[PDB]
């Protein structure tokens, strides 16, 4: 099965017990690459790739994205699913919602944590 | 499970063991209402609803439809997804992508089966 992650807690791992919400007995090979857990995203910035409110996106654990990748991302503490696009020093965290305005992370200043990358979605 | 589906047969049931490719390991009752099977969808029709070429569609089973509903519809032996719309005995399949001009059904003509309502998305 897979795990179903509501809420990340601050400075833990995504994946400990205490995010776990619930579970979905879909198989992680399902997908592909295989998923490691399902996360629910809030809001429509992603509405234009097809990814809505609501959704549970399945995720595979990595620690580097490449530009153009739809990936989950820590930035400080907080939690969002955005396309990478790294500029040097610079990465864009682009939404897929023209009334959403790329958010800019500086690695020198802030932290930036992937925690992943979408490998598909859930609906229901 | 869930039996997923691609082509579908002539003058034979959807959930017809010759449509079912493999069986997902969800739980129907993970949708509400519960889902029957998972349909592939073919192209960009739907695309405004965040329904996109490739998707599996989870279809709840049902012979009726009332209008707006997102439904699998089989007209002679095709099967599309498409927003059910009927004024007496007229039928139009609507189209959630613009450049998609609705499927006109008279239904003193020709059959219409409603295969089911959708209710739910997974995308891999
Ligand atoms: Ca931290
Ligand atoms: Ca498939």
């Amino acid at each position: 099965g897979l795990p179903v992650i509501g809420r990340v807690a601050a400075d833990a791992p995504i994946l400990a017990e205490q995010n776990i919400e619930e579970s979905c007995r879909i198989n992680p090979a399902f997908f592909n690459p295989r998923a490691d857990y399902l996360l629910r995203v809030r809001g429509m910035s992603m509405k234009d790739i097809g990814i809505l409110d609501g959704d549970l996106l399945a995720v595979h654990v990595t620690r580097e994205a490449r530009n153009g990748q739809v990936v989950v991302a820590r930035i400080g503490e907080e939690v969002t699913v955005k396309r990478f696009k790294r500029e040097g020093s610079k990465v864009w965290l682009l939404a897929e919602n023209p009334e959403f305005a790329p958010i800019e992370v500086d690695l020198k200043e802030q932290e930036l944590i992937i925690e992943g990358l979408s490998v598909g979605v859930i609906r229901r």
